[PDB]
């Protein structure tokens, strides 16, 4: 029983055992188990897999079959009587900038990607899955309940394709389904980077031995570099605009253009690689590319971590940051450093704290020009925007100046996102992200909401009245219970979701949970984590412990008015301060005499 490993995907295992640099595919990090968290191999499970057959087929695919006895609701329909609202008055987050939510979605696309099967090269299953909304194979489609306005101006639904699984593609059964994680476990600025090593090199400048980043070679940021265009067709941000003909760029994750804001944050993480790139030259004009390349590499991977576990998890499970979380005791080979499924799944908390509005600022940090605020549907694999419209300085002030949304019970996720979103190859800005991630944690065989409960030690509701006590919430409890008639039903996602914040945090107590688990064991199970005995030298160490989000601004765009405290709510003239009493980067501690 439970033999020991399927393994046609990554077959090649070969650790150079000296290497003091992570690899880019994140294999041999765990010297005991050398593909332990490398990209390309199976999300981890925490519980066993949960599948209407018990091996692939989701809950929602047989109409006749039940869970627990129950029909499982349309994904559209739960997003449309629990997700949707229409007042996007007084939902902000009057204490977490708009900074917030965008260092999670980066974060979030560090640690996992489950992309979609592809067996729709020059394919017509790619429109019989659109044009005639057929369930069958990979198509998984998701159908718009009986009083859907959608249903009158879109069709009948919306496409979805299941999410890619290891050893086939097309068919295998014998063993439960296990959906693939496309990028490494750890925390290393895969986004950056890359997690393939095919992808890893062409965004390298290997034109010259200084060991910088490919930078893009037609457009500038008034003298800041951009990054290169992805020349490859169809491209989806040319799609959205025509004329302006603008292509989405490249970067160590797929994802980089999906929206202008994301696009923002990428472009600053590989201006600051450059920027790490030049300091190291100058101090050691000796070191080769390579060198210069990974040493770079290595330092941006460390800024990664710190901001997000000094700064970003704090503010995110409050006080249960420490039940989680304890300070760190150095590296545990014992610890399993995967990204669990569910994981990938409990992160989309993030959704609730997106916006139905960005905005460009000018150095007084007022409306940048006549449009300076824009819906967020217009802004879905957006470059141009960014081109031929004013470079990110002008994003990066709204970033610190405004607001993320507010997670609330009866406004979850902004239409912007849960009826206009866009998705490639696919022409409408009319899809719905609430509707998708339910459909897709059905996909990935996800338990249900109290075996995750069960899981995280807090009780199982099994009542309408056990279930408002939960979720502190009549109304809410009502509408679930009415839409999955036993709390045992309710998707992770939106279950998760649906309880009060703890003390402190932005989330609930399942997902404090769920998320704190996890990074915890990304951290303790990582043989490069920065503060870990070895890794660095005690004196860079020490120069690491003054990064900033501030200061990476300041230090990568034209903006010399910025807060302390980039996560927090901050507003200007007040709570900014100028760049030059902002802690820098000391690489001194990284110049090496050998004579
Ligand atoms: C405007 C901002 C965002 C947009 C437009 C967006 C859109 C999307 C889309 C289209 C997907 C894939 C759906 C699927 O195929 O299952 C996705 C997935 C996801 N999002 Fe977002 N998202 C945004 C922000 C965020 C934020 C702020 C976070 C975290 C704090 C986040 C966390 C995730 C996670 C974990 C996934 C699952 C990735 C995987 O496949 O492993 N997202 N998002
Ligand atoms: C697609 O992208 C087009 C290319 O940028 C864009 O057109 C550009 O955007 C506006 C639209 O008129 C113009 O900017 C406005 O502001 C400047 C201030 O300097 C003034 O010249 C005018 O008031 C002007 O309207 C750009 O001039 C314009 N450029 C071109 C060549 O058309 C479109 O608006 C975008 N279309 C969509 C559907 O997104
Ligand atoms: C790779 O780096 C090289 C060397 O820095 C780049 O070539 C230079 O680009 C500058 C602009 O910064 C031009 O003035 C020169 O043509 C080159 N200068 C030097 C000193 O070499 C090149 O653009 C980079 N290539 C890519 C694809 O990013
Ligand atoms: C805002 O959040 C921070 C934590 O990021 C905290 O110090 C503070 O108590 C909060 N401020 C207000 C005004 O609510
Ligand atoms: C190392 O990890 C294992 C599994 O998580 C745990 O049982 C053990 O207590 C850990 N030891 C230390 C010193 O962290
Ligand atoms: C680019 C793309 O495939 N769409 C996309 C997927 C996930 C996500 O978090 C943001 C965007
Ligand atoms: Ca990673």
């Amino acid at each position: 029983s439970w033999e020991v490993g399927c393994g046609a995907p990554v077959p090649l295992v070969k650790c150079d055992e000296n290497s003091p640099y992570r690899t880019i595919t994140g294999d041999c990090n765990n010297r005991r188990s050398p593909a332990l968290g490398a990209a390309n191999r199976a999300l981890a499970r925490w519980l066993p897999a949960e599948y209407e057959d018990g091996l692939a087929l989701p809950f929602g695919w047989t109409q006749r079959k039940t869970r627990n006895g129950f029909r499982v609701p349309l994904a559209r329909e739960v997003s449309n009587k629990i997700v949707g609202y229409l007042d996007e008055e007084g939902v902000l987050d009057q204490n977490r900038s708009l900074l917030f939510m965008q260092w999670g979605q980066i974060v979030d696309h560090d640690l996992d990607f489950a992309p979609e099967t592809e067996l729709g090269s020059n394919e017509h299953s790619k429109t019989q899955c659109e044009e005639y909304c057929i369930q069958g194979d990979n198509c998984f489609p998701i159908m718009f309940p009986k009083n859907d306005p959608k249903l009158k101006t879109q069709g009948k639904c919306m496409p979805f394709f299941r999410a890619g699984f290891v050893c086939p593609t097309p068919p295998y059964q014998s063993l439960a389904r296990e959906q693939i994680n496309a990028v490494t476990s750890f925390l290393d600025a895969s986004l950056v980077y890359g997690s393939e090593p095919s992808l890893a090199s062409r965004l390298r400048n290997l034109s010259s031995p200084l060991g910088l980043m490919a930078v893009n070679q037609e457009a500038w940021d008034h003298g800041l570099a951009y990054l290169p265009f992805n020349n490859k067709k169809p491209s989806p941000c040319e799609f959205i605009n025509t004329t302006a003909r603008v292509p989405c760029f490249l970067a160590g994750d797929f994802r980089a253009s999906e929206q202008i804001l994301l696009a923002t944050a990428h472009t600053l993480l590989l201006r600051e690689h450059n920027r790490l790139a030049r300091e190291l030259k100058k101090l050691n004009p000796h070191w080769n590319g390579e060198k210069l390349y990974q040493e770079a590499r290595k330092i941006l991977g460390a800024f990664i971590q710190i901001i997000t576990f000094r700064d970003y998890l704090p503010i995110v499970l409050g006080s249960e940051m420490q039940k989680w979380i304890p300070p760190y005791q150095g590296y545990n080979n014992s610890v399993d450093p995967r990204i669990s499924n569910v994981f990938t799944f409990a992160f989309r908390f993030g959704h609730m704290e997106v916006p139905s509005t960005v905005s460009r600022l000018d150095e007084n940090y007022q409306p940048w020009g006549p449009e300076a605020e824009l819906p967020l549907h217009t802004l879905f694999f957006n470059t141009w925007r960014i081109i031929k419209d004013g470079g990110i300085d002008p994003l990066v002030r709204g970033l610190l100046a405004k607001k993320s949304k507010l997670m609330n019970q009866d406004k979850m996720v902004t239409s912007e996102l849960r009826n206009k979103l866009f998705q490639p190859t696919h022409k409408i800005h009319g899809f719905d992200l609430a509707a998708i991630n339910l459909q897709r944690c059905r996909d990935h065989g996800m338990p249900g909401y109290n075996s995750w409960r069960g899981f995280c030690g807090l009780s199982q509701p099994k009542t309408l009245k056990g279930l408002q006590t939960v979720l502190k919430n009549k109304i809410l409890a009502k509408k679930l219970m009415d839409l999955y008639k036993t709390p045992d039903n309710i998707d992770i996602w939106i279950g998760g979701n649906a309880e009060p914040m703890v003390e402190r945090g932005r989330v609930g107590p399942l997902l404090a949970c769920l998320l704190g688990r996890q990074f915890q064991q990304i951290r303790d199970g990582d043989r490069f984590w920065w503060e870990n005995p070895g890794v660095f030298t005690e004196k860079q160490r020490d120069s690491l412990q003054k990064v900033s989000f501030s200061r990476l601004i300041c230090d990568n765009t034209h903006i010399t008015k910025v807060p302390l405290h980039a996560f927090q709510a901050n507003n200007y003239p007040h709570d900014f301060v100028d760049c030059s009493t902002v802690d820098k980067l000391d690489l001194s501690p990284w110049a090496s005499r050998e004579n």
